[PDB]
């Protein structure tokens, strides 16, 4: 066992405010920020190692689960071996290790789902598995936003302070993912539902697109697939998917309404479980919910069995 | 104190199934049903007397609350003094007392809200008050359906077995209350939102209209009022209220969508409390929710602050 990991496995995380990210974004400010990252990332990694150590032995023993645990141990070793950042050249050296770790851990979610799939015969508690996956994936999301934000601060990209867009239009980010989903849908069925966008279509505000880039294609794929499966007898005459944007001082709400038949009563208690899918890998819906909650929001579903489903994505604002 | 009340205050209620109501509905069947009512009503009344006896003393002491408690004691005395139903003439005698008690207790909800309003300075628990009102009003709803159903069984009214409509159209019962709400709305503002009805508009099925006759005008008044208050600057150009009917083997779902600005974040935790209203008596929403839950369903709200509100009324089917 590694005693260095034990030293910070229970140290509370120091949270960088999404408002503080705008406040610091530069040369001398990049150094203070890089010093923060250097000290904070091993703590976040150690909290994840603690999670793998706390798994029931028969699950933690899985070679795929063990491989992810060992990747986290490797990441902690590499981040802690690095000398302190005294100057901007030291700050730059560190950035290249962060880029390497961002790519080395690209498939962690895939590996975890694989390991847990192979260990399904030893899982008697979906609430324990939900806790492990919600905690692991949201904390990994937090590590990724910190890492990507710091790297992006080195660019003079328009309307962006790192990963924060200063003038994010929800209508534009929704339109981008609607085009992507309609193309995949059209390839599979020969047609895709037309998507209408209404509400506060002219809203623009400081926002981090990363969560929306994950959640939006997941909800659009679900609404479009349910609409096509529900109308196989009339595939070229399908009802529209309606998206409403509601923007207020507190949060952004995105409502996605489909006429895809609804989520059956028997399936409604399982649609938010990991691995659960009625398609022919069940991670889109529980991961989107855990991400929205991690960011101060929520993901709620309202089923109208025989008609369709309304999905409400609520995300707390920057300020 | 009355010892007869004590004898049945904890006796469990025997539930008449909404399916059993169709199964019995006649002369000899009316007698067995009237015998059931005679024995069941004092038990339901005694459960309510127990509720008034269990209120904190400072609240139960209120003369308005005491007047309702004393009305229930009177109803128990009158129902128990009546001799057993040996024949159809005895069954008919009992019906006339039930009619009198139905009218004598017409305003019980009004009296209870008044008594609790005068005792607000001594209420430190909205969860206790919610429990008392949810239990009292839903059990009173149950007493009223039993009483009205038995009386209605004496009629040869088309498409009705007592209070059960054998071919209830949700679109027709919604249209009836839309006309009522639009007229009241037009009187107050000079205009009312146009109501569109979609989904399963041709659905017809066995159903008891009584719950819908209470809940529908409450949700329509709220959706229409919020729409008019939200558009005072353009009172003759207001967005439509959209109602969707979803009918499946398990339940009927009625979605009411408005563009009335939404329910504010500060008010969202209080809209389901009794007495809470932002209008210039806050019972419509908590009573509708308690009624829908009492009948195996639910009443759920989804707020899009800055845009509008979606209300979902779910009611379990007869079978
Ligand atoms: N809009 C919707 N309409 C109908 N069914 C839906 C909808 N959204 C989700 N579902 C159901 O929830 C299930 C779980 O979805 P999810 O967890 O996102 O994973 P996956 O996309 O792999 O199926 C889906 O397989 C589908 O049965
Ligand atoms: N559709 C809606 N749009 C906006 N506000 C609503 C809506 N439905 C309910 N509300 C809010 O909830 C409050 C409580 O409603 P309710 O309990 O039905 O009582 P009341 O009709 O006496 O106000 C309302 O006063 C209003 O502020
Ligand atoms: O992140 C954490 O703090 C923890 S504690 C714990 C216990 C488990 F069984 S999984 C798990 C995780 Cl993921
Ligand atoms: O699990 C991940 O996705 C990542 S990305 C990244 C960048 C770092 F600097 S550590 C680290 C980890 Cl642990
Ligand atoms: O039917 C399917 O299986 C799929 S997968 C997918 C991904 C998208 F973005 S849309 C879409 C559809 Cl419609
Ligand atoms: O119906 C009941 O069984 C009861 S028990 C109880 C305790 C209270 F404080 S009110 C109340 C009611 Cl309404
Ligand atoms: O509270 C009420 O609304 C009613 S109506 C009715 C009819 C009866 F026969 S008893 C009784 C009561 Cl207790
Ligand atoms: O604005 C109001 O106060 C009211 S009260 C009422 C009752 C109805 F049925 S509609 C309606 C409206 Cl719109």
């Amino acid at each position: 066992n590694q005693s260095a990991i034990d030293v910070v496995a229970e140290k509370p995380s120091v949270r960088l405010t999404p408002t503080m990210m705008l406040y610091s974004g530069d040369g001398s400010h990049l150094l203070k920020s890089g010093r923060y990252l250097q000290q904070e990332l091993p703590v976040r990694i150690a909290h994840r190692i603690k999670g793998f150590r706390s798994l029931p032995f028969i699950i933690g023993c899985n070679p795929t689960i063990l491989h992810v645990h060992e990747l986290y141990i490797r990441a902690f070793q590499k981040l802690t071996d690095f000398p302190p950042i005294k100057d901007q050249a030291d700050e730059a050296q560190y950035c290249q290790l962060v880029r390497q770790l961002l790519d080395d851990h690209k498939d962690v979610v895939t590996l975890l789902a694989e390991g847990l799939r192979e260990s399904r015969k030893h899982i008697e508690d979906e609430k324990l598995v939900r806790y492990f996956l919600d905690k692991t994936l949201t904390s990994r999301l937090g590590i990724r936003m910190l890492a990507t934000h710091h790297l992006a601060l080195h660019e003079d990209k328009p309307d962006f302070v790192g990963i924060i867009c200063t003038r994010l239009s929800p209508k534009k980010i929704i339109e981008k993912w609607v085009d992507f989903a309609r193309r995949l849908c059209e390839h599979k069925y020969g047609n895709a539902p037309r998507v209408r966008i209404n509400g506060h279509v002219a809203a623009r505000f400081p926002f981090i697109p990363m969560p929306l880039d994950y959640i939006l294609p997941e909800l659009l794929k679900n609404a479009m697939r349910a609409t096509m499966e529900s109308h196989l007898d009339t595939p070229y005459n399908v009802p529209d998917v309606v998206i409403t944007i509601a923007n207020n001082d507190v949060d952004l709400i995105i409502r996605i309404s489909d006429r895809g038949g609804g989520i059956a009563h028997k399936d409604l208690d399982r649609v938010m479980d990991y691995h659960f899918t009625t398609a022919e890998f069940g991670f889109g819906l529980p991961t989107s919910r855990a991400y929205a909650e991690y960011l101060g929001g929520s993901l709620q579903l309202q089923s109208l069995q025989g008609i369709g489903t309304d999905v409400y994505l609520r995300l707390r604002h920057i300020d």
